[PDB]
DNA sequence: CTGTGCAGACATTCAATTGTTA
DNA sequence: TAACAATTGAATGTCTGCACAG
């Protein structure tokens, strides 16, 4: 919001080379994929002399120069309260970047997923065939039905838990096994409910 | 972490629940 | 022991990964 109408950072001398010279690049060959066309286009970039190389950099060091004073003017004509708004929208951009890149490298080093719920289990099973148009209300159905069990009806799926359980612990036993074998002791717990930390 | 184009991955939204952690 | 993240589901976004250099 702050942050959206915030003047942007100028790009560098390679990446202004690159935005000019895909367009060019595409229309010349249409089927080809982007990623070829820039492996090409660095090419260009490296073979390119340095006092044309030269041309770019004195340009960005320019704008990097407006930037300072757009940033300058910017923040000038923002209130207390804007500013922390500002503050807080690019800190919690940055925190949710961290976050999805440390989930992204769990996914791919292939981490087991955690132990479904006796109430996650009841979603799987009953979602499809709840009341209600959106998958919101479709779930608002399910958790409506789901505070209303018996303990009884409720024992299907905590057996179901139970057994979850049972999986995640040892897929974990493996996984961690394999961690430490490629050298990840870090991604390992400290502490462990259901067996020696 | 920025530019591009796209394919595919992933976060949000409605909730509750729970292992792990601070 | 509270708080945080990740699960169940999907539609509907948005964001990354690749090919690069700065």
């Amino acid at each position: 919001s702050v942050l959206a109408s915030c003047p942007k950072k100028p790009v560098s001398s390679y990446l202004r080379f690159s935005k000019e010279q895909l367009p060019i690049f595409k229309a010349q060959n249409p089927d080809a994929k982007t990623t070829e066309l820039i492996r090409r286009i660095a090419q260009r970039w490296r073979e390119l002399p340095d006092s044309k190389k030269k041309i770019y950099q004195d340009a960005y060091r320019a704008e990097w120069q407006v930037y300072k004073e757009e940033i300058s003017r910017f923040k000038e004509q923002l209130t207390p309260s804007q500013i922390m708004s500002l503050e807080k929208e690019i800190m919690d951009k940055h925190l949710k970047r961290k976050a999805m890149t440390k989930k992204k490298e769990l996914t791919l080093l292939g981490k087991p997923k955690r132990p479904r719920s006796a109430y996650n289990v009841y979603v799987a099973e009953r979602f499809q065939e709840a009341k209600g148009d959106s998958p919101q209300e479709k779930l608002k159905t399910v958790k409506e039905n789901w505070k209303n069990l018996s303990d009884s009806e409720k024992e299907l799926y905590i057996q179901h838990a139970k057994e979850d359980e049972t999986r995640y612990h040892n897929e974990m036993k493996s996984w961690e096994e394999q961690m430490i074998e490629v050298g990840r002791k870090d991604l390992l717990r400290r502490t462990i409910k259901k067996q020696r930390k």
